[PDB]
């Protein structure tokens, strides 16, 4: 549906504040004016790393239109494209940032119950992706944006080196497939768990492969019960079709989100904030409007 996709004028929009940057381009905080009117859309805008040509912008618009044609409330999708020299893409601008910067800056404040109900919506947006037959090929808490804290939802998908995300066949044999995207999901959670500690620390990334292969894994974080590391474990397995299924890892996060502290081990857990009827239903009308 070309419908999905709008092809937007230099004109009508205007970066504002840098966000960062990453691998294919620069992220801004930007302003889309509608033309005729008189209001600021805040929006989010990546500006590709080099120009391109009309050869290469068709490639880009092929991989662009299915970006734009996802529907699912943990899947981000892509709102839009400027065909400039350097071509500029948009999505939705989302205040609260990624989640890796979120656990980070919260770390001293998240409970179990937000932890296990942001593994499980990571699933449910993983599982959408293979539904539709889409590898994700960079699954890490930098690429889960927070909507509202309630509400994550996966972005920077299928974009065709995060050597310490990609499992053990993506390292040596380039496949990547949705049982490898298991494996960054498990790494994803040990992020979460270690409220965003790097993984392999200290390694050097043209070593990983060796200490993958003869046995070695992330560690233990030091909230988890057995039960949870067992999952992270199982996305670690070297045969990727003995890995956990994305639908299994939402039944079974969804079983230990119905007990949080029995699963998680944290701090002050009985004093975190949990998400109340009140909150989340105003979180909803200001921000968060989908359907869920
Ligand atoms: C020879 N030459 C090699 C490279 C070249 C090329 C370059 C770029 C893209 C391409 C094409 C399309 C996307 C991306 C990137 C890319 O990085 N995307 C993100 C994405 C992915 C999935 C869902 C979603 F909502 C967003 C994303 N982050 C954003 C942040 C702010 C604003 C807009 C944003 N868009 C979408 C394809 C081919 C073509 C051939
Ligand atoms: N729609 C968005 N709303 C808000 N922040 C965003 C959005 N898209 C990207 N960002 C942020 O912009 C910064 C740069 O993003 P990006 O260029 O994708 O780098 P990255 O995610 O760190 N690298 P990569 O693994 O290649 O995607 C990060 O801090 C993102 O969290
Ligand atoms: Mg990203």
């Amino acid at each position: 549906n070309q419908a999905l996709l709008r092809i937007l004028k230099e004109t009508e929009f205007k970066k504002i504040k840098v966000l960062g940057s990453g691998a294919f381009g620069t992220v801004y905080k930007g302003l889309w004016i509608p033309e005729g009117e008189k209001v600021k859309i805040p929006v989010a805008i990546k500006e590709l790393r080099e120009a391109t040509s009309p050869k290469a912008n068709k490639e880009i618009l092929d991989e662009a239109y299915v970006m734009a044609s996802v529907d699912n409330p943990h899947v981000c999708r892509l709102l839009g494209i400027c065909l400039t020299s350097t071509v500029q893409l948009i999505m939705q601008l989302m205040p609260f940032g990624c989640l890796l910067d979120y656990v980070r800056e919260h770390k001293d404040n998240i409970g179990s119950q937000y932890l296990l109900n942001w593994c499980v919506q990571i699933a449910k947006g993983m599982n959408y992706l293979e539904d539709r037959r889409l590898v994700h090929r960079d699954l890490a808490a930098r690429n889960v944006l927070v909507k509202t804290p309630q509400h994550v939802k996966i972005t920077d998908f299928g974009l065709a080196v995060p050597i310490k995300w990609m499992a053990l066949e993506s390292i040596l044999h380039r496949i990547y497939t949705h049982q490898s995207d298991v494996w960054s999901y498990g790494v994803t959670v040990w992020e979460l768990m270690t409220f965003g500690s790097k993984p392999y620390d200290g390694i050097p990334a043209s070593e990983i492969s060796s200490i993958l292969e003869k046995g070695e894994r992330l560690p233990q974080p030091p909230i988890c019960t057995i039960d949870v590391y067992m999952i992270m474990r199982k996305c670690w397995m070297i045969d990727a079709d003995s890995r956990p299924k994305f639908r299994e890892l939402i039944i079974e996060f969804s079983k230990m989100a119905r007990d949080p502290q029995r699963y998680l081990v944290i701090q002050g857990d009985e004093r975190m904030h949990l998400p109340s009827p009140t909150d989340s239903n105003f979180y909803r009308a200001l921000m968060d409007e989908e359907d869920m």
